[PDB]
């Protein structure tokens, strides 16, 4: 099997995991939404109760699973419970980071063609009026991605948004095609310290953005001061846990992947407890002190609320740039915030690939070179559906990277730490550490996160079923008709993969 070469390579490439697009579009939009502050304790609480848990819970099947040359969920679940259900489960290990790669490469290409078209110059040109100066830039954005005047399900992107998404994936390919310690940590070792300077620089520039509107401090008081009075409030609680499962890769079947490249005498606690530290540092204090105290800064609290509020891509491929575009080489600092977000956005993509890839590799016992070719075909085409459906991005972002990552999370969770045996499972995990997990966590591995995980599920089961069958667009129809066939692709490889063992 492959390894990573060295610790530090390993740290940094499970930083690229879990530091990505999550950090500097989702978090801002996710803790303005939820009043700042009060969104704070939550999702403290959110990441001490399941985030780091699960981390260490997907480290540790990762690491077990490769020592005996398994990467994916479909076999580990397998040695961890005997089972074809267990594959079964197994499956989503690959569904869900396919399905969320298949839109995210996709909005990764976006930054990556805005970052050319800033840096070139290639952008428009505002003059006092706030949606005057929003205006420009929204046009731009929906030129770019091709959105319908009025609510229509056919996008036309542009010719230069398509031919970037095939550069996008070439550089993609390009990574993952060398392996793990040639390929991704080589990269992680440079897109890294590019990606916290790029960030630190632009919390910098931000930060000196004052107005008779308001300040970048105004900004990060409203995201730093406390209000208890939203606590009694689930949804709260729901999107804490979510940006949780989200920003720290949990559920993809990601993190259990490139752990399996960790040597089986190698510790995953410390190692595994720096990455998510080092994603929560890129979250709260890089991540949330850029589009916010900037929108704050120049619009006010309010109106940074209102904007949040609009949409996720809205905050940061609309009113920022339409911010910068206000200050001195405002195009230039536009240019390092999508490049920022590109850097990031890869990080992330080759590791939602690698699972897909690694399958191959282990089961299918296909080259690396087959099998990065291949899963690259398959993303690339799967991608059309992205590129010219609309509303089609919210529905696999919302059956794959909302309610599969946490579903599979209780899954994986419940065959590691139940059936698998709660205390070999804790002899596992701590097995080869440069540091021991606080016994506490025991204890909230077992009951705690299984059961948040639990009631969050059935919430949501009870919030959503009934929407589900009355939905008019048909675009959403297509995409779960197609997310569907491709679960039933990948389960029919897991079948041809047993079938070769036997
Ligand atoms: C292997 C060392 C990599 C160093 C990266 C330096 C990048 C500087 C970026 C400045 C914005
Ligand atoms: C799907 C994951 C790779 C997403 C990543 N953890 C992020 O914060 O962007
Ligand atoms: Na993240
Ligand atoms: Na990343």
């Amino acid at each position: 099997r492959e390894h990573w070469a060295t610790r530090l390579g390993l740290i940094l490439a499970m930083a690229g995991n879990a530091v990505g697009l999550g950090n500097f579009l989702r978090f801002p939009v996710q803790a303005a939404e939820n009043g700042g502050g009060a969104f704070m304790i939550p999702y403290i609480i959110a990441f001490l109760l399941v985030g780091i848990p699960l981390m260490w819970i997907e480290w540790a099947m990762g690491r077990y699973g490769g020592a005996q040359g398994h990467g994916t969920t479909p076999a580990i679940f397998y040695l961890l419970w005997r089972n074809r259900f267990a594959k079964i489960l197994g499956v989503f290990g690959l569904w869900i980071p396919l399905v969320v790669a298949i839109y995210y490469v996709y909005i990764e290409s976006w930054t990556l063609g805005f970052a050319i078209k800033f840096l070139v110059g290639l952008v428009p040109e505002p003059p006092t009026d706030p949606d005057s100066i929003l205006r420009p830039f929204k046009e731009f954005l929906y030129s770019y991605i091709g959105v319908p005047k009025g609510d229509e399900p056919i996008l036309k992107p542009s010719l230069f948004a398509y031919i970037v998404f095939l550069i996008t994936m070439f550089i993609n390919v390009s990574i993952l095609i060398r392996g793990i310690s040639k390929g991704i940590e080589r990269f992680a070792k440079i897109a890294m310290p590019t990606l916290f300077i790029l960030a630190v620089f632009l919390v910098i520039r931000v930060f000196l953005l004052e107005t008779p509107n308001g300040t970048a401090a105004d900004g990060l008081n409203f995201l730093w001061t406390p209000d208890f009075e939203k606590l009694k409030d689930p949804g709260v609680w729901i999107a804490a846990v979510g940006q949780i499962f989200a920003t720290l890769s949990l559920g993809f079947g990601a993190i259990i992947t490139y752990a399996s490249y960790v040597r089986k005498d190698q510790d995953i606690v410390l190692s595994g407890l720096t990455a998510a530290t080092l994603n929560e540092k890129a979250e709260v204090i890089l991540g949330g002190s850029i589009s916010i105290p900037a929108a704050v800064a120049f619009f006010g609290v309010a109106n940074a609320v209102a904007i949040a509020k609009a949409g996720a891509f809205n905050l940061g491929f609309i009113t920022l740039p339409a911010i910068f575009s206000q200050t001195a080489g405002g195009t230039f600092l536009g240019f390092l915030w999508f490049f920022l977000l590109f850097f990031a956005g890869l990080t992330s993509s080759i590791a939602i690939m690698q699972p897909m890839i690694a399958f191959l590799e282990d089961e299918l016992k296909l080259s690396r070179k087959h099998a990065v070719l291949w899963t690259a075909a398959i993303v690339f085409f799967s991608a059309h559906l992205v590129m010219f459906l609309n509303k089609s991005l919210d529905e696999m972002d919302f059956w794959a990277g909302t309610i599969g990552v946490v579903f599979f999370g209780l899954t994986e969770l419940i065959i590691f730490f139940w059936i698998f045996g709660a205390d070999k499972a804790w002899e596992e995990i701590n097995r080869g550490g440069i540091i021991k997990v606080p016994r506490i966590y025991y204890y909230v591995m077992r009951y705690i996160t299984p059961a948040f995980l639990a009631v969050l599920l059935v919430v949501w089961a009870r919030e959503y079923i009934p929407k589900i069958m009355e939905e008019t667009h048909w675009t959403v129809w297509i995409t779960r008709f197609y997310i569907i066939g491709l679960f039933l692709f990948l389960t029919f490889l897991v079948f041809l993969a047993e079938r070769r063992r036997n």
